[PDB]
């Protein structure tokens, strides 16, 4: 299935080429422009463990979820990967649990060395 597809078929999008966060673009974006460090971004996702269970979803609350970009608000693998998306764009990221929560997890919802993965649309991003 899809986790299966980005694992095997994904492109290594970290600067350490340690392939912690892989990514296959779903839905191009819009032009050229990724968001820069310090933007307001405006996401929709979907996260799923790799035991097959959704954990979360923005859709089923009717909102965004909003962040500023490169500013460790949100896991590591979040900053760099929506760092890369344009405006419009759909994503699939995986992220391995040196980008994500790490041993500890992250009471209830996340295991220990949880590898992640998550569908992830940016829907706009602005500077303040
Ligand atoms: C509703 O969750 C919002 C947010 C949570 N976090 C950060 C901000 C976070 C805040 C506090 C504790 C754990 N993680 C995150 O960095 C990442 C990436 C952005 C989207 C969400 N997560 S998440 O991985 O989907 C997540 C993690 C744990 C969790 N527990 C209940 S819902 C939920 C969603």
């Amino acid at each position: 299935g899809a986790p299966a597809t980005v694992t095997e078929q994904g492109e290594d999008i970290t600067s350490k080429k340690d392939r912690g966060v892989l990514k296959i673009v779903k839905r191009v974006g819009n032009g050229e422009e990724t968001p820069m460090i310090g933007d307001k971004v405006y996401v929709h996702y979907k996260g799923k463990l790799s035991n097959g269970k959704k954990f979360d979803s923005s859709h089923d609350r009717n909102e965004p979820f909003v962040f500023s970009l490169g500013k460790g608000q949100v896991i590591k693998a979040w900053d760099i990967g929506v760092a890369t998306m344009k405006k419009g764009e759909i994503c699939h990221l995986l992220c391995k649990p040196e980008y994500a929560y790490g041993s500890a997890g992250s009471l209830p919802k996340i295991p220990s060395n949880a590898t992640l993965f998550f569908e992830i649309e940016l829907l706009d991003f602005k500077g303040e």
